[PDB]
């Protein structure tokens, strides 16, 4: 079992930056398997607090790789309606379960990632809540109480509500159970989610991270897109450090770079289903200038 | 058989009129919306959403219209003025109308398109100064924008919000500047300069795609009377025709329409009720008579005195 | 054979007095829209819909009927305000009626047409502030402009929308202003544009379905009396009938009807209000007519203003 | 024939105050039978708007006894479902020819009124009950003329309270006041197709209770309050006699608190309170209520062994 | 076979202290109510009833015991949470009828309906939504005539109660003459409940009026013994499957009515005194061996002294 | 077989720190209504219980503890999200208890239901606040789950920030809290905005002592679960032995006022100044770490390591 050391040792290597965020999760996880592991003789749930783009989704991937433990995902905002019948609750322990095989024990030790809980606080999202909870606490059976759940947000409002408690960067790091309450998660819910994390940086290096390592990055999006018409499409590192720069001098941000990508591939996927070539290459002339454009291999 | 982005603004051309920026990033846009719906697979993709950016009367709404038609998908028009607690549980009223011209079906409505008008009009900001329900309405239709008893998924139905953002061309100019046309400085547009008119980051960055209308041209007007498959004079001469009689509309009568619509600032929208009072006295008596062609000159349209010629 | 506008026209001339702008468009909306209907064939064509704007009492309603009296074709009124989900069902109603005066004919019922009143009731607007329900109607009967167990497709049918539109005189006017007033509001209504009934609580997709805009202007007192005269049922010529089946003579001196066109004018009714004055003025003396035995009665000025002293008898 | 002056003279005794209205009805009438004699040379139908009990019923009745013309009445809830198969508007020109000896003239003469007309405007969940609105419908078939009779001789009088009518008028722009502001329009938005509304070009108003209608609805009808609680005592095998001037007395107390038609029920009831509770505990013949039972409520109902 | 009027009221007093007329007049009232509805035929009454009392009268209880009396199925709603989209909320009053009648319609039909706080939804200027009140007046109205259930509710017995604080007020300015309260109420009108607020339309459809008598002070020690679920019987019985008997002398019981009447708050306050009398006793009783417990009035009023224990 | 209401205060005495009189209170009340339901017969005492104390004292950590010392089906909610279409909300109390209950009708007739700041919507909006009173009060009393709430246990807890003010301007006589709130009355409640029929559904009234400091360094300690006793447990089996100095224990517990967070905030505290401990933890190699005033307050040095 990996020490809460070698734990942030690979944190790092994946996400520039949040070294305290890292250290709390380190902690978190190996306490969480240091306690399923030897037997229970439970609760050491996280909740994830950082701006959209921060690497909370990137974070939780890893943890699961790293640990080479069955994760799987899930937004609070599909999960709000929770299906017209039945509990789409249900739903993503059957995904854990074929990412693993559907072998109770190694799905008991996966990890679970909600995102956008900030979302359901006020189908009602406070019943959401409740859908929610009723996953957290221990229900072919499979009993939830052993897999560790992760609950990332943004939490817009929250920066508010504990200043006025008594910049944002330190604020967010006094956050209390209190603050949350008021926000409009559920004392039970927050009883359930000891553990607090928080972001609160970004940089060009990690721009040029999201762009490439999230297993739902930008790039590996319109590979797929451009792989569908049976082109290859292939990204020059020069000219993901020109779009992380494009993005840096417009103040964008994560949500910022896909807007810059599409921008400069649009013509290339617009008169692209009408011509037959084995692949294209992105450089950062195509980017930083827009002035040639991308390169076509027939 | 989706139409390539080609097809797409091919049609285009033919129910509006310049824009063909605009047109081109539609056509992409719409083209990828519907080619990730229906080849939909686990693993990322965009929301593909739009953000049409144009002076009143520019065909900003027609342009949504006509891409709906296109795409035999069912579209819904609704105001962002009308939306700024309880309109957000009207905000899912767009959602039961759209259901409504969508004969109720659920995976149909998933097609549809949805047009959202005035959103320069919701943003909060010093500049034409509620501004809390304001933001209230950019949060609540960005719940729809993600997607959530029609039991509807508002993720697979395409957005397009317009605006004329009165204010947006200054802001973007004091950024642009460097050291000491409008639409030359709205494709220097940047999320950014939509962010320091009023709208929130969260909600921008669900409007990926961005289109920008130039305002329509004296001369456009023109082409507008005449080009389009449907055009005023296309529409009066079909008419005519079924009398038995061939309607001529000269250029200088065209021209003459164009400027009377300017004069009164009605661009485009103002077209047809200056044809239709011209051809007025005549569609009076045409049924009355027996002659071969009536030919409408500048005289009948301008000073409005002078009857057509027959 | 259809009538040409022409002989439309003329014809509405002998019901309606005044309106003669509005006549000639209903005339050329109406031909058309009909001229359509028997001549149909694949490729555009307008809808041909018309919106009535005029105050109370103008003759919107009458010219509808007429209208529909003209052209032997089915006709069914029906209340913007009543419509105002399950009215979704009710509105479908306007269709079942015109099919029951239609001998419920399907195809005969395509050529019905639809008056709907008080349209500028259900406008969404801050002017004279429920919103929500009413531009719902707005969508709800648009579904019927357009055209879809009768099996009857509305696309056919043409609707005529009316209404006063008391705050569209004000907007107009706040528009076409420059610098620093027109003479007439009905220059004004001459003016009018749909973007006009955009801001006053119409909505652009309703708009667009009523390409033909007609406008009423407000009876003179001249033209008033002329109604009250003229018309070949004038309400002189009614009620002398009936004080002639008595063997008595009615007669209206011209200070009487004047007087009655006034009283008309101040409660903003127009010729609607024209009825409920000469009735009241004359109430009194057609209860104790037949108890009588004399010539004739005499109307004048102080019997209807006055509306105290008792018209002159004549025996 | 009969003078206006004459109508309404013969319209005093039988009811009280509404001396407007009977104006209107003297007018109406005259000039409906004025039309038909003489020959033509065609719609002067009569619409009574008051509340229930205000005498709209009685009215009717003596001005068809008064011209000693045909007179039959009908409820438009009852013709509401118009019958499962057939018109069951047909049905009352059928009786209108009995009451006639179906004399083709004196029925086409005759007089007809349909009360509770303000019922019939209009979720249906699939009710089996006709729709109100096509019963406008079934019911203008009627009005409009048509072994065989044109209806459109025959003078039509519809009755009703229309209770939310006020509300309309007041909104459009006390309650007495307003109703003579009444507008074709009002009904329309009420929930009167302008069609039936056409028909019906007359309009009068009644703003207050008759007590000689009161008297005549506590036993005239056929589930009048006497015949009922008659029905439940005669289940004790008890006859139940109500007095003439009991009746009276009742209609006074109605009137003094200005209830209404429904306000009756009340009144008898808590007059019958006491004698329905200890009946079923005693045997006697009859018991018999006098108007000092009523009036005063002093004395006991008389007990009969 | 229906109860005749001495039998539902001769019940009524077992669950009922005091109020014999307004019970007098229930009985009648339910009789005919569903003797007309078991020998239902055309050519009747609604025999719907209004009950005006203090708080804490037995408005309520009557209702509810009513109910049982006659095996019906009964439900309670407030007239407060009525006062556009609380219209459809009227028929949720049915609907849950339906739901305790085992979803059968014409059980429904037989079921008895409640609504409280009447008074409070008359639109007055004493005690100033008048407009949204009134609404639900004419909505609750649409009910009591008798209209996707089907059930219709022409058939069901309402009743409705009220404490009608100001119409004590009017009445005596009408019954007044040249210069017990029990006594006005009883010369209560239908014109007085008019002033008060009530529409005549709506007053018109509650022929039957009954009302109660505040209960007196002394009647307390009655609530406390003679009902049979009286508190004491209710203790004693908690007491007796501890092997323990329970005492309440007279003194005690006493004491308790006067510890509520200074609060005010009638009967309502009666267990919320007697609970916290015997907590202490009820804590280590379970850990005791003792024959029985007695309650003095020491125990009660003083609070402070603890309960006798006979061993 | 029920336990005594010496048995169950005695074991509320180890997740609860002081409230004794509270816990006698709830012992009976607790021990009553179950001895009530299980030998359940015709001709009782709803038992319900109205919690009254300031923010962060144990009335809800009261109302879990009583539940799972019941083996009872618990379920909470806020009076504040109730207060027309709550009224459907409020039967979603419910469906969760049914949720947390198998589905089991009979045994969510067991359950406990803990409504937080009940003292919030007292009416003194007004008109939507006091609908909720009695429309949860028709929950009090017992009515498709079909499921009765006349069996389920009713704790309503509240801070009533203003009743102390009320209760004294009656107690006073011519010219602490805790022994104000003893002198607690239903009238009190009633002019603080609580409806009378609603208190009179909430017979056994329990009062809470304002919170101490003091007591803070025992809730530090004492409880069988105490975040000493937590956190000793997580650094023994990593064959560590933590130590808590009392300058350590103190300085917690000033850190939580001055923040007044109460006990709530307690963890959030000691999680943040073993943080940096629990991280380079497994990669060492010592006997036991000692937590000294230095670690807590400062927060700048290290723990002290004994290898």
């Amino acid at each position: 079992l990996p020490t809460p050391h070698e734990i942030r040792n690979h944190l790092d290597d994946y996400v520039i930056g949040q070294e305290q965020a890292k250290k709390v999760l380190a902690v978190a996880v190996y306490n969480h398997y240091k306690r399923l592991r030897n037997g229970d003789t439970g609760k050491s749930n996280i909740l994830l607090i950082g701006p959209t783009g921060s690497g909370k989704t990137l974070l939780a991937e890893t943890l699961a790789r790293l640990l080479d433990v069955p994760f799987t995902m899930a937004d609070a905002t599909t999960l709000t309606e929770a299906g017209y019948v039945g509990e789409d609750v249900e739903n993503i322990i059957q995904k854990l379960l074929q990412k693993c095989d559907y072998d109770v024990q190694k799905a008991q030790r996966g990890i679970v990632y909600i995102d956008e809980i900030d979302k359901i606080s006020r189908v009602s999202g406070e019943g959401v809540q409740q859908a929610l909870l009723k996953l957290i606490e221990g229900t072919l059976q499979v009993d939830t109480s052993k897999i560790l759940f992760i609950c990332g947000g943004a939490f817009a409002g929250l920066d508010k509500v504990i200043s006025h408690r008594v910049s944002e960067g330190e604020l967010l790091a006094q956050v209390e159970p209190e603050d949350l309450i008021k926000f409009g998660l559920i004392p039970e819910f927050i009883g359930r989610l000891p553990v607090v994390a928080t972001l609160n940086e970004l940089s060009e290096e990690a721009l040029i991270q999201i762009l490439k390592e999230p297993k739902n990055a930008l790039t590996k999006q319109y590979q797929a897109l451009f792989n569908l018409e049976g082109v290859d499409l292939e990204f020059r590192d020069e000219a993901l450090d020109a779009i992380a720069k494009k993005a840096m001098a417009r103040k964008t941000g994560a949500r910022g770079l896909r807007s810059i990508v599409e921008a400069a591939l649009l013509d290339t996927m617009y008169d692209l289903p009408s011509m037959e070539d084995v692949e294209k290459v992105v450089i950062d002339e195509s980017v930083i200038d827009g002035q040639s454009e991308p390169l076509l291999i027939y």
